[PDB]
């Protein structure tokens, strides 16, 4: 039985298939993400480097889950139109769950064949796995600034970016008193 359960599972009738989902994913997804030991664990899981790989794919399905909670409030048919233009001069749209969109996306592998394949609960939280496993493990840390740059999953989300604002002063807070962090 699990030490940590995601927060989708108590909000959404499919919850326990998006874990199952996520758990067999990160296995081939996120290989890079589940071996770094992150630079800012003192903030975010002062115990991370005592936990176990089953361990570590309970965090990651948590956090990815406190994330979902802030950008979507667990809505896969949420779109927002952004301030800023794709390659072609169209306003951005964000999408899904964690609120990615398709040329962004499609740059970390996610296959996205339609704008509707990110409205797929299953597909938009995998390319969420693939975001973090590239910065994560490229960075060495899951979030913060230095020397002016966003690392980690902060370069894609703004609510992994540090300043006095629910989201991320929630996810921070969520995430440190893990029992398994703590």
């Amino acid at each position: 039985s699990r030490e940590v359960i995601p927060l989708w599972e108590d909000k959404v009738a499919d919850g326990k298939a998006w874990s199952t989902h996520v758990y067999s994913a990160l296995d081939k997804l996120g290989p890079n993400l589940l071996d770094v030991i992150p630079a800012d664990r003192s903030l975010f899981c002062p115990k991370y480097s005592s936990l176990s790989y089953a361990q570590r794919k309970q965090y990651w399905a948590f956090v990815l889950s406190s994330m979902v909670r802030f950008e979507s409030n667990f809505k896969t048919a949420m779109s927002y139109t952004e301030d800023f233009n794709d390659s072609n001069g169209n306003r951005v749209i964000s999408r899904g769950l964690l609120q990615i969109s398709i040329e962004s996306g499609n740059a970390y592998g996610c296959g996205f064949k339609s704008t509707k394949d990110l409205h797929d609960p299953l597909q938009n939280l995998s390319c969420g796995i693939r975001i973090l496993d590239r910065w994560v493990s490229r960075d060495g840390r899951i979030a913060g600034k230095v020397d002016g740059a966003w690392k980690g999953g902060a370069r894609y989300w703004s609510v992994l970016r540090a300043g006095d604002k629910t989201s991320y002063k929630s996810i921070v807070s969520w995430s440190q008193n893990l029992s398994i962090c703590k």
